[PDB]
């Protein structure tokens, strides 16, 4: 009560993998080995995001290691993939609890819905999806 001065929703929180679709098709296409794919779809990972005003931290716990990144929105930084490949880009927000970023041919769209994180990525013709839930 008595809060949110024309600003609401918050990417700050920790989350937990519920489900994912096109995972194997995407992981094979980005050149990961079948070992990391079979453990990556079986073992449900954890995920964490920290909003820091203009700054944003991304943390994704796979079934063996965590990938940590940081950027500032509208500033030109880099993001690490699960394969360990390093790629420069800029991230934007459409004012509607949804971040958007592209790379070369990969169109990534994160979406916060309360205590749920929807995430939809589109590399070429492959459409990777991922759902996590805020613990």
């Amino acid at each position: 009560h008595h809060h949110h001065h024309h600003v609401a929703m918050s990417f700050s929180g920790k989350y937990q993998l519920q489900s994912q679709e096109n995972f194997e098709a995407f992981m094979k296409a980005i050149g990961l080995p079948e070992e990391l794919i079979q453990k990556g779809k079986d073992i449900k990972g954890v995920s964490e995001i920290v909003q820091n005003g203009k700054h944003f931290k991304f943390t994704i716990t796979a079934g063996s290691k965590v990938i940590q990144n940081e950027f500032t929105v509208g500033e030109e930084c880099e993001l690490e993939t699960m394969t360990g490949e390093k790629v420069k880009t800029v991230v934007q927000l459409e004012g509607d609890n949804k971040l958007v970023t592209t790379f070369k041919n990969i169109k990534s769209v994160t979406e916060l819905n309360g205590d749920i994180i929807t995430n939809t990525m589109t590399l070429g013709d492959i459409v990777f999806k991922r759902i996590s839930k805020r613990i």
